[PDB]
């Protein structure tokens, strides 16, 4: 049918950190935090199944990764009794639930609590994915990621409700299971303990009618047996033939499609994109459709890039005028929007809006000597440009500014 693009080692020699065009401004090292309880990170904005962040009767919406703070548990203390902050912070992966917020204001966000009561998810972490509304009754379906015991792309429908003095959801009581790595073009937990299979985004493409989504994934095959072929090296330039131990980096962006629209069977099909030899975690991939285009964003990490590359923290894109490709890297290298070199991990889970917004949670922010500070918190929105196959950073915004673009009257 069609053949995945690779994100060759090639173009990765193009990422240039600390480009101000494609860099997150400083996060303030005094920012503030939404909650004393919680802390947060991956968010998802409540969403249909092209883009577009929709509000419901004027309540915007935001789901999000979600874990209490054990600021007074003695489990969380050090020796001398006193509350470890990076050890509950490092732990939160464990604890994942995911829980809602609303505003109708797109910022200073209300609590809502759990999407899902304790128990349903068939494993005790929720791992991340897309809400999307399905109608104006208010039909939502939450497609999420079931993590140990092994790695399971799974969805749960329920609704949402509101008043004058905020937003209800209920009824998220069935998860149905979709599907998990097949080993024939994703690898499988007993192919790598490590494996990589995660993040739901889906999304109805318009030209042909169909059902698809996105997720990430690792190319099929057994830890350290993948072979760096010429295109996954693309024209490397003299020199720079040494791939060290790339070989043990295969992350790719996955794609299914549906069955039908109500989205219960699904047939897994080839990646879009390819990083063999370049990086194991191409995360949280995600669509925007402008101008007839499609813009394939994913989120990375500077240390799962392979031997003798590197890049910042941050999302990376492609952009082609076909669904199945050939796509070309955004900015000629990839990167979109990337970390400041002098704070390199102050945020995580970039996640581009059609709007142009982009919204991340604060993470490690160096703060005196060698000691971090760290959020669980929303950072300040940015606003790209997209051009072409080009962005630029043009604006910034209050912290976790995630407005709507569009408002949904329920029936
Ligand atoms: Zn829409
Ligand atoms: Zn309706
Ligand atoms: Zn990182």
């Amino acid at each position: 049918n069609y053949k995945p693009t690779p994100w060759t080692r090639a173009d990765a020699l193009k990422v240039h950190s600390d480009d101000p065009t494609t860099t997150q401004p400083l996060v303030d090292v005094a920012f503030p935090v939404m909650s004393e309880e919680v802390f947060i990170w991956d968010t998802m904005p409540l969403r249909d199944f092209d883009g577009d962040i929709v509000s419901v009767n004027g309540w915007c919406v935001i789901f999000t990764l979600t874990a209490d703070r054990n600021t007074n548990n003695p489990d969380f203390q050090d020796e001398n009794g006193n509350y470890d902050i990076k050890r509950d912070w490092e732990d939160r992966h464990g604890r994942a639930r995911i829980c809602y917020w609303y505003s109708r204001t797109g910022k200073d966000w209300i609590f809502g609590g759990r999407v899902m009561a304790e128990g349903v998810s068939p494993t005790t972490r929720e791992w991340a994915g897309t809400p999307i509304l399905l109608n104006d009754e208010g039909d939502i379906d939450l497609y999420y990621t079931c993590v140990t015991p092994g790695a399971t792309i799974a969805k749960v429908r329920g609704k949402i409700v509101t008043s004058d003095e905020g937003v209800s959801l209920e009824g998220f009581q069935h998860v149905k299971s979709l599907f998990s790595a097949d080993g024939k073009i994703y690898q499988t937990e007993e192919q790598n303990a490590y494996w990589n299979f995660r993040d739901p985004s889906p999304f109805i493409d318009k030209n042909d009618g169909k059902l698809y989504m996105l997720f990430e994934g690792n190319v099929a095959g057994s830890r350290g047996t993948h072979e760096i072929t010429q295109e996954d090296m693309g024209s490397v330039p003299p020199g720079y033939e040494n791939v060290g131990g790339a070989r043990y980096q295969v992350g790719c962006i996955g794609l299914a499609v549906a069955k039908d629209l109500s989205g219960d069977e699904w047939e897994i099909l080839p990646p879009l994109i390819t990083a063999v030899g370049v990086n194991d975690q191409t995360e949280r991939p995600h669509f925007v459709f402008q101008e007839g285009k499609y813009y394939l964003f994913t989120i990375s990490h500077k240390y799962t890039f392979a031997d003798n590359l590197t890049g910042p923290d941050g999302v990376y894109g492609f952009v082609s005028n076909q669904l199945t490709g050939p796509y070309t890297p955004m900015n000629s290298s990839g990167l979109v929007l990337g970390n400041p070199s002098s704070q390199p991990f102050q945020t995580y889970s970039h996640y581009v809006m059609p709007n142009g917004l982009v919204t991340s949670f604060i993470d490690s922010v160096p703060w005196e000597g060698e000691k971090f500070r760290i959020g669980g918190t929303e950072a300040p929105t940015v606003k790209i440009l997209l051009k072409g196959d080009r962005s630029f950073v043009v604006d910034s915004f209050d912290y976790g500014y995630i407005p709507a673009m569009k408002d949904i009257i329920l029936k």
